[PDB]
């Protein structure tokens, strides 16, 4: 009687088919009542108008048309749908009926395969920007008739990907590229009328929880299996230079949702995390390697001869791959004993990649060989944010382990690149992105305060020359990112240096008081580049990091000023007449502060005048 209660009845009695292998004296008896309800519910004769008044062309679309199209087995959705104003049970109801005959007859679809040519008794979905501002109850009907085809041809996907048949194959992949073009026209409804949500969820938590994209992406849309990535082995065939790239771009986009959603949804929830990785090393590494090494490739050309949309599909390809390998080997259970000879063969594989025959090697070792290998595709990169995740997977494989000098000479040569100024692509250089680098880059270098010299050096040329510079994503835009991370590496390097003792060697006082003078020296430089530049956040970003360097110059420099006065008497003074300097320039931006009365920055100034107050009256105190 109630559909959603059908639908329930359909999911849990399906739940119940895939968990249980029970001896099928019941699953037979059923089968043969449930083939047969199925094929008299929805299985009409292919006749392309069906019975029913609609102001919509109701056609037999999205056939496979190298069966005949004068057939039977077709399925009337629009009809039922209009009616209702049964298939809102259309994708568990064929669950139940796909489980239950791969129970019967071991795998073998011989009956239904005609049901992957099959066409689809729907209107004409066609982009309708002729049809705009008709955004009544018809809008509905067709983003939920959009919507249900998707979860109906997911379920078919879930279905005959465990088939090994070619041409079986080959329909799955039309498939495939018919649910990417069916995925952009749902999201432009919804994009042409935002209100109109049809609320189709899974059952198990949503359905009593209750009683736009990313929300039916995983939790509205029918949750595909694993073994629907097995289509990723075939190779890509790249549309741009000469399994297409969007129809590998729909899986791998599937593979990352799943594997964040899991690690970091109900067919995937009854799974373990460490079966899920367990089978994602079979099923992504040794087979998209080869899709790797073609991408590499395929870019290799991009860069050699230099439309536009086969490229930018191959870009977020190329990311997906490198975010899965990321999401894999950034997994917390790697921590545990039993995963490490699973983590050896990873890094066989990723070893085995340049050449074989160095079968027990030592960790590092594999690490030394799999980077050596991995580190080479910064040339293959087409946007920053692949090399955000490049890097990050380098950091996260390495921390197994020296190994900083790498990170900081792949950042600089991420930082060094052209990042073609396409306006999307230079938009793919977003502030967070960067941040997230350069904290990477400044992190790990040899030393915080030379790195910090180096920027200094090459961001006051910004000015100069570009009214974009001889180290680029350095503009007067992202000026504000890479002075904040560098003011915040600044600190955090300044924060570790500890006083020592009078008791100390000369040696470990004159290098820690020199690091104290470069940081000083560093601090001034920094303060200085404030004067030529306006833009409210830079001048609030650096009143903030200004105060909590002069307080770590307070806590951690002056008890050095204390224990070592008597002997580093020029040292001292120099120290001292190098603060002064910064000191005035610190009162200077606070009157810049007061005289324009900026609310933001007016917060953090009567702290700031004290501590100056503060550090000359220590100043005194040193000199007496």
């Amino acid at each position: 009687q109630s559909p959603q209660a059908s639908a329930l009845y359909y999911d849990e009695f399906a739940n119940l088919i895939q968990h249980e292998k029970l001896d099928p004296k019941a699953l037979e008896w059923v089968g043969h009542t449930i083939c047969n309800d199925f094929q008299d519910a929805f299985v009409v004769d292919s006749c392309v108008v069906p019975e029913g008044d609609f102001p919509f062309p109701v056609k037999a679309l999205y056939g496979l048309e190298e069966y005949d199209t004068q057939d039977g087995i077709a399925i009337n959705l629009l009809p039922l749908l209009f009616s209702q104003d049964s298939p809102l049970c259309l994708a568990p109801y064929f669950r139940l009926l796909r489980l239950c005959v791969e129970r019967q007859h071991n795998g073998n679809l011989e009956e239904i395969d005609g049901l992957l040519d099959c066409p689809i008794f729907l209107t004409d979905l066609e982009p309708g920007e002729k049809l705009e501002s008709m955004s009544a109850k018809e809008r509905s009907f067709m983003c939920s008739l959009i919507f249900l085809t998707l979860n109906w041809f997911r379920e078919i996907v879930n279905a005959f990907c465990q088939e090994t048949s070619p041409e079986m194959k080959g329909k799955v992949l039309t498939r495939l590229k018919h649910i990417v073009e069916l995925q952009i026209i749902l999201e432009k409804y919804l994009a042409v009328t935002p209100d109109y949500v049809p609320p189709l969820g899974n059952f198990d938590v949503e359905t009593l929880d209750i009683t736009l994209l990313l929300h039916n992406s995983h939790a509205f849309f029918r949750e595909l299996d694993i073994e629907v990535f097995s289509i990723l082995h075939c190779g890509l065939v790249t549309k741009f230079i000469l399994l297409g790239p969007p129809e590998l771009l729909f899986l791998l986009e599937d593979l990352s949702q799943k594997l964040e959603s899991m690690l970091t949804f109900s067919h995937l929830q009854q799974r373990s995390a460490q079966e899920i990785v367990h089978c994602v090393f079979q099923l992504l590494t040794p087979m998209c390697n080869h899709l790797e090494n073609i991408h590499n490739y395929f870019q290799c050309l991009a860069a050699e001869n230099h439309k536009v949309q086969e490229y930018h599909i191959m870009s977020s390809c190329y990311q997906r791959l490198l975010q899965i390998f990321h999401g894999l080997f950034a997994w917390s259970g790697f921590s545990q004993p039993e995963n490490q000879n699973l983590l050896y063969s990873a890094l066989h594989v990723l070893s085995s990649r340049l050449k074989q025959g160095e079968h027990s090697q030592p960790l590092e070792e594999l690490l030394s060989q799999s980077v050596h290998y991995l580190q080479n595709f910064h040339q293959s990169i087409p946007s920053f944010q692949c090399a955000l995740y490049l890097i990050r997977l380098l950091m996260v494989i390495l921390e197994k382990s020296q190994n900083k000098e790498k990170i900081a000479s792949l950042a600089r040569q991420f930082l060094c690149r052209v990042w073609p100024s396409g306006d999307k692509e230079k938009s793919n250089i977003s502030n967070d992105q960067l941040h997230a680098l350069l904290c990477i880059y400044l992190e790990h270098t040899e030393s915080i305060l030379k790195a910090i010299e180096e920027i200094a050096g090459v961001g006051v040329p910004e000015l100069i020359n570009s009214p974009s510079s001889t180290f680029p994503t350095l503009t007067r835009h992202t000026f504000v990112v890479f002075f904040r991370v560098m003011m915040a590496e600044l600190e955090k390097t300044v924060k570790k240096i500890e006083p020592g003792t009078a008791a100390d060697s000369q040696q470990i006082h004159e290098e820690k008081l020199l690091y104290w003078n470069m940081a000083v020296r560093d601090f001034s430089i920094l303060i200085n580049l404030i004067k030529v530049f306006d833009s409210h956040p830079v001048l609030h970003v650096c009143l903030k990091y200004g105060r909590l360097f002069v307080e770590a110059f307070l806590k951690q420099c002056m008890p050095l000023l204390d224990f070592s006065f008597r002997k580093h008497r020029e040292d001292v003074l120099s120290l001292l007449e190098t603060f002064q300097l910064d000191t005035r320039l610190l009162h200077h931006l606070c009157g810049h502060s007061k005289i324009h009365q900026d609310t933001r920055l007016t917060q953090h100034v009567p702290l700031l005048k004290k501590t100056l107050e503060l550090l000359v009256c220590r100043v005194k105190a040193m000199l007496t």
